[PDB]
């Protein structure tokens, strides 16, 4: 009978107008002294609102579905009277955002590493009909390894809020998604894109000096590829970041497939990556 009591809660790892997230230590049953993170929901504030009541049930489905090395675990769920817990694998590796940040620029073969660790989980949600719309690196956490893990399936983290498509950055998001006229899988394809740039070039590739100005930039889409890159990560860009969804790489029938199969990852082993037996470019514990 898993309960609130069977945790101690540590740390907030993160806060948010719908709840925390925590970092906990389990004090009962056969995992006594294993470390998690529970994100605590509070009831009230979601069930007032019936997207985001669906989004809740969403996220959970999602998480009891899915599983692959590179989207994080979910290990139990259960509920109060006012609060829904979900307790996942602690990873404490932090978000890709701090490798970027601290590097400012990755290297090829850096970026590479983690951008095809992300396709096979993009993969692998498409494959389940999901799409995880927002590869922003705040987006993406690393294991105590340091390989790649897909966090983000729930109710938006903010605590002010603009629906929730608006609420954090746009500049990761495909032009159809801030239109609101329809997508599919496409649009993972090119936030894979604007992340590749962002890894690339210091920064995502449509920004303006406002809201409105990088969404018009976005929907514009008039990439400037920086012509210091490989040839081979220049036609990957040019093939990710399209305002043609239906054109880019990914978004035919071979979908992650297609994109595995670009130059730009000529030297990944795949099944050496998926076992997680490739060398990641950062050890956050080393750090
Ligand atoms: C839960 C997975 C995870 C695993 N291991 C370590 N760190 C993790 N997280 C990943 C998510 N990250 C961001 C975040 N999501 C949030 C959601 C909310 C919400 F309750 F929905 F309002 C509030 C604050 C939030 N902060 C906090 C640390
Ligand atoms: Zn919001």
């Amino acid at each position: 009978k898993i309960r609130p009591e069977c945790f101690e809660l540590l740390r907030v790892l993160g806060k948010g107008g719908y709840g925390k997230v925590f970092q906990v230590r389990k004090v009962t049953g056969a995992n006594t002294g294993k470390i998690f993170a529970m994100k605590v929901l509070k009831k009230a504030m979601i069930v007032r609102n019936a997207k985001d009541t669906a989004h809740t049930k969403a996220e959970r489905n999602i998480l009891e579905e899915v599983k692959h090395p590179f989207i994080v675990d979910l290990i139990y769920a259960f509920q109060t009277g006012g609060k829904l817990y979900l307790i996942l694998e602690y990873l404490s590796g932090g978000e890709l955002f701090m490798q970027l940040e601290r590097e400012g620029i990755f290297m090829e073969d850096t970026a590479c590493f983690y951008l095809a660790e992300i396709s096979m989980a993009l993969g692998h949600l498409h494959q389940k009909g999901i799409i995880y719309r927002d590869l922003k690196p705040e987006n993406i956490m690393l294991n105590h390894q340091g390989h790649v893990k897909l966090t983000d399936f729930g109710l938006c983290k903010e605590s002010i809020h603009d629906t929730h498509t608006f609420c954090g950055t746009i500049e990761y998001m495909a032009p159809e998604i801030l239109m609101r006229s329809g997508h599919n899988r496409a649009v993972d394809w090119w936030s894979l894109g604007a992340l590749m740039y962002d890894m690339l070039t210091g920064a995502p590739p449509f920004t303006g000096e406002n809201r409105k100005k990088t969404i018009d930039k976005i929907l514009k889409c008039k990439l400037n590829l920086p012509p210091y890159l490989t040839q081979e990560a220049r036609d990957l860009l040019k093939k990710l970041l399209k305002r043609n969804a239906a054109s880019r790489l990914g978004a035919g029938p071979g979908d992650a497939g297609e994109v595995q199969a670009h130059p730009f990852f000529r030297h990944i082993n795949w099944e050496e990556l998926l076992a997680r037996k490739v060398e990641p470019p950062f050890k956050p514990l080393l750090q």
